[PDB]
């Protein structure tokens, strides 16, 4: 989700 990498340092959902 941003700290253990989501997609892209983001939700991205």
């Amino acid at each position: 989700l941003l700290p253990i990498v989501g997609n892209l340092l983001k939700s991205l959902l």
